[PDB]
């Protein structure tokens, strides 16, 4: 882990993400049961009959939060992983990671405690603005090398 | 491959594990093929006409098992990377990579066979297990370096 | 980046094609404001009312697009991350990048041009051909260093 000074900042945040991508699972499947709302007959048959395979919106919403979070927080596990070995400023990496972190954590917040718009696009603006500088200095770094 | 112990099961593993999303992606394929089920009007009207452009409930399980797969593998090859290279007990690391092949195997059988319920909800617990137990580990070392 | 000499090859066409799946995202949030073609009754709420949460097809595409992405080009991120370290030839390396790169840039454009069928198809098979190819080389490493 201290193969680069930003390193360990980079692997606390991401593997938070990962936890609470993983925490977002476990709530679907808490919502799927208390809605009885299954997407699999197999699974309705399980728990009350067939009528039980069915779509419900908060089922749906949990499924969009994290399919969103697909969307971006696999991107950063590979740039920011990238990025702490390009020798960046401790601070200003900290400063990535951290910005990456909370607008993600709020994201998640926003998205399925159904906040009004735009407080869970605005998180999500904020969150991708790290990732575009990281994604554009490893272009460099990636580019200068060849 | 042996900058670690533990490093070639890993990617063993993890490589065996984006194989089987590749023949998940091929399942669904032949899939649409054969129950003339798109998704694109394009592809319809290429394969017999525009009411080909349908869902199919085969399709769409074939597609939740891809996506549960997005949801779980990936954070894999995160994990299992890193803890890699956290100089984990080389056989205490082979049995968190061997519980989540055959569990997530057992999730595709599961969910493409259509087995009663729980079987696959089992399989996706059995194979979390060692993910969950990985991330808590990167946690520690991690913070400890900060 | 120098810790291999297809690194940089890599870190290029990878970046490059997690900003084009940043592009796609952009586009689907155009889209949805142009079309008014809401997910969350709190977006249709902030952009003209409750009727605007609602589906739509060219949005539904965007989506489409994007998780075929996230099939494809997040395992590229591992495979072509690894096969960089296994001493294969650079030029050889260089043409499995490319490949890729060409073939999932030419699949966004086949499919958020409604390109006729099978070139959107075809360009998703290319592409595949050098992760098929660097998956089994992967395995090979791994398989022989146990
Ligand atoms: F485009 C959409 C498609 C579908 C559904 C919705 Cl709800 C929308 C949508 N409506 C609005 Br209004 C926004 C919006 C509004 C504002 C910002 C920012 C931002 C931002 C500005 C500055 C910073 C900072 F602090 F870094 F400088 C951060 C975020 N993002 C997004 N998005
Ligand atoms: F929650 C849901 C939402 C939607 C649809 C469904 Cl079908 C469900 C659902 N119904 C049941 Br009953 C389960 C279930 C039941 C059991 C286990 C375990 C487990 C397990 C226990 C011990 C181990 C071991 F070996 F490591 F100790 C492994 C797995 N997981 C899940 N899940
Ligand atoms: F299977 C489907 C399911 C759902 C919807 C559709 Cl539209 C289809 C589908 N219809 C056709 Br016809 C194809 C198709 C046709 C051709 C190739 C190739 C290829 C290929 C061959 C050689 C190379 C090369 F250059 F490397 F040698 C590359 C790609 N892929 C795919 N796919
Ligand atoms: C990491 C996971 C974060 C989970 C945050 C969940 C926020 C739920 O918050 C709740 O949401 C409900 C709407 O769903 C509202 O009715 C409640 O007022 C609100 O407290
Ligand atoms: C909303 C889209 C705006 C793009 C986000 C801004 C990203 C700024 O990123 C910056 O780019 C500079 C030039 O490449 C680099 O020198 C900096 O290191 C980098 O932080
Ligand atoms: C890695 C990919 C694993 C593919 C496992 C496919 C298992 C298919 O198995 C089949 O499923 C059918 C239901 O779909 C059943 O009707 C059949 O009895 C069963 O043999
Ligand atoms: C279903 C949710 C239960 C969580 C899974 C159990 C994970 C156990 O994981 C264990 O955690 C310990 C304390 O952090 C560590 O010392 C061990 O190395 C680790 O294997
Ligand atoms: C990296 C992102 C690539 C974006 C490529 C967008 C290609 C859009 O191309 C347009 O598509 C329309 C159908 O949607 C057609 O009607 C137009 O003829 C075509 O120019
Ligand atoms: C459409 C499915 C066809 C599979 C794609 C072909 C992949 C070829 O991949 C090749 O495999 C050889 C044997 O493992 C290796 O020696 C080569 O290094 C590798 O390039
Ligand atoms: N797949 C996304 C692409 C754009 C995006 O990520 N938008 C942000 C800001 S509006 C978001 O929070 N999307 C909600 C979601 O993905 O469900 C979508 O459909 O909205
Ligand atoms: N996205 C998941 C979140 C929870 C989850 O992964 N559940 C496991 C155990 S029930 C599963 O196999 N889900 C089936 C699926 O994702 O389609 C869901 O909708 O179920
Ligand atoms: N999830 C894919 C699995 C197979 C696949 O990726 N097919 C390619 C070639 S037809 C494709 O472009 N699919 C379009 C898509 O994923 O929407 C699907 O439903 O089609």
């Amino acid at each position: 882990v201290m193969s680069s000074p930003a390193l360990p900042a980079f692997l606390l945040c991401s593997t938070l993400l990962v936890i609470k991508m993983y925490v977002v699972a476990i709530i679907t499947g808490q919502v799927r049961l208390r809605k009885k709302a299954f997407a699999n007959p197999e699974d309705a048959l399980r728990h009350g009959g067939p009528q039980y395979c069915r779509s419900d919106p908060d089922v749906e919403r949990c499924l969009r939060a994290h399919r969103n979070d697909m969307e971006t927080i696999y991107p950063f596990l590979f740039l920011g992983f990238v990025y702490s070995f390009l020798g960046p400023n401790p601070f200003v990496a900290w400063m990535h990671f951290l910005v990456f972190l909370v607008g993600r954590v709020a994201h998640t917040v926003a998205y399925l405690g159904k906040l009004r718009a735009p407080i869970r696009s605005v998180t999500y603006t904020l969150a991708q603005l790290p990732c575009a500088s990281m994604a554009l200095q490893i272009l460099w770094e990636a580019a200068r090398h060849l």
